[PDB]
């Protein structure tokens, strides 16, 4: 039996999410905590001892930047280079569909002045796995997630560089490492011990024709290696001011980053996470599952940074959260669908292999808890509203 | 002093691309050679001991297959995979500029069942070098081409593969393997010395392009074997195949220079490769098309004169702006190096005028405001 729904009474979320006693989420609390506790200057110290530590006097990369080119890695490796004297190599765990505005950007970092490795899982397997995904999780990101946690660490460790620096907020506040991963390597001995788009590795090989080659991109990083190359992974949000809205003027300014030319569909932002044309689905998904779409953790992170009050929040999430996205639809249902030309095996296992609007709007209804939705002639049963 | 130019008897290039005493040029002998003395069955058995010899059971890659997602590097990982029963990673040193339907070759490629790792080197570094190759030797690939041919023998070593298979025919006809002082190596007609004097360049900005340590090579046993040593390789062949198993997408218009539209159509600098090779040699991208299509059988060489004399000398407009604008060294991007350049934003009136300086009178005459050669291929 599901929660019942509430809002943060600090930004727009709800508990529905995969707070205390004043209503507040733990990541408003972090927001206000961070704005009054942390010395940036002193932060700022131990990001130049840190780099000081790393930097390569060869001409050897000292520095592995992953990232898709948005405002956020753009921001991470130009600062790092031309500010703090690093030399980043930078890797894109790459998108499921490049939007073209993403491609550019992707272009526009590594014309900043970056060698960029690009990882291109096997299309084929890629289109598989998130089709499953989509049918038994309603998470089309759940095996292309798995996948780009593991990218960076396994990059630094094929060309033998130590330090992994994210351009984004920390994991645990106050530390700017993570270390958790090495329960993922045990996730193993047994068939059905092991998932992937809620699917078994087992049953991935036995019924849809995949073998453990398919596989071997998604596996995480050997953690005895990673240990043995003192492979460290830092936060870049720890030791600078993490702003998005600072890294889209900054990322125009040097690169000639390109916002999306129309508003991204489900929100009101133009900047957040636009190189990948299934982000629309991800957060139709979430929004069917939990009652939250795009406009809400849009709204949330905006309200926390202090660029709106709650109020305009809600205004925002009331106009936008459930606009369904359909740019990108057709093309979407295309990448879902599984021919018999493309998998002879996999494909007979669908009832419907190829798909169509009418069989994913009926997918969703599958994933639409009646706790969160009523119908009409369907509309939320609690949208986030003003504070009293 | 340079040679007069000879055009060869049987194909329709000439001896001043970078013959025999029947005026052949060796490369139509050894086609002539190879579409006699080759049993393809007995190359066929040995393309399926080599695989034997590498195939992977534990599930890891056991051969990289570099390109870029070409007719020809499709129809190697195709066939080595779905055929051969191989497990290749696919690998790609990144073009200068995508052309839309070369990103969607590179796309289909990854979509018929390959892992793909895209190496894109430095943006801002790799403008420079293509700049000063086309200032210094009107060769932009020049810089191009030392990364290329580095990176899949280091991609190689990277993913601890020892297997690499080039879709193409063998360099040494009859064996399938290939085999401290910074004003001493060069780049783009630039000492590695003058380019971190004066260009602004570091080593960091250099090392994409340093060769495969043959040391690590020699213990990690890597092979390079070329697949058309072991297969009948046919451009056309590759084309219609790999439009059947990828949905490969030809030029939509024909390429400058030339009649075909599906040989190298994923780089747009490709245009320019052809027109400063004409500009040196007098010879276009349709006599390396004709001739090419000359030795499979596919045309006589009537037609490839034909061909030569109605193409080779088009100039490439479609893309020469935004080439123009890559080969540009502005303020912003290269503070050092922009100033090194008398003028540093190239337009077509630079172009031209540093093509003409490359431009020898014994291969051009002038016919008042317009460039003819001094000799053409004729029928014969
Ligand atoms: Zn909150
Ligand atoms: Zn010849």
């Amino acid at each position: 039996l599901p929660h019942k729904v509430e809002f943060c009474k600090s930004c727009v979320i709800s508990n529905q999410r995969p707070f205390d006693d004043e209503g507040i989420c733990d990541a408003c609390r972090v927001a206000e905590r961070k704005k009054s506790t942390i010395n940036w200057e002193e932060r700022d110290r131990q990001l130049r001892e840190l780099c000081d530590r790393f930097r390569s006097k060869d001409g050897s990369y000292d520095c592995v930047v992953p990232g898709s080119g948005g405002k956020d890695s753009f921001y991470a490796a130009h600062i790092l280079k031309y500010k703090y004297g690093m030399n980043p190599l930078t890797v894109t765990w790459a998108p499921h569909m490049y939007t073209p505005w993403g491609w550019r950007n992707f272009q526009s970092w590594i014309h900043a002045g970056f060698d960029n490795h690009l990882f291109t899982p096997n299309g084929r397997v890629h289109r598989l796995l998130t089709r499953l995904a989509v049918e038994n999780l309603f998470h089309p990101f759940q095996p292309f997630m798995i996948g780009q946690k593991a990218y960076a660490p396994k990059m630094a460790l094929l060309h033998k560089i130590k330090l992994v620096v994210y351009g984004e907020n920390e994991a645990e506040y106050g530390n700017p490492i993570g270390d958790e991963s090495a329960k993922r390597d045990w996730k193993a001995d047994d068939k059905s011990k092991i998932f992937l788009g809620g699917t078994s590795v087992q049953e991935l090989k036995s019924d849809f024709g995949l073998n453990d080659n398919d596989l071997d991109a998604y596996l995480p990083a050997d953690p005895q290696q990673i240990e043995e190359q003192q492979v460290e992974v830092h936060y870049l949000g720890y030791y600078l001011k993490w702003h998005p809205q600072s890294c889209y003027y900054y990322s125009v300014e040097h690169g000639g980053f390109e916002a999306s030319p129309e508003r991204t569909p489900g929100t009101y932002s133009k900047y957040n996470s636009i190189d990948d044309k299934i982000d629309d689905f991800h957060y139709y998904t979430t929004l069917t599952k939990f009652g939250i779409g795009r406009a809400t953790y849009d709204a949330s992170q905006e309200i926390r940074s202090g660029d709106i009050t709650r109020e305009e929040g809600v205004a925002l999430v009331k106009r936008f959260d459930q606009e369904f996205p359909e740019r990108f639809a057709e093309e979407i249902f295309k990448y879902l669908s599984i021919n018999l030309k493309e998998f002879p095996i996999a494909s007979q296992m669908f009832e419907q292999p190829i798909m169509d609007r009418a069989y994913f709007m009926a997918l969703a209804d599958t994933f639409r808890s009646p706790h969160l939705w009523k119908k009409d002639g369907w509309k939320l049963r609690h949208q986030v509203t003003n504070l009293e």
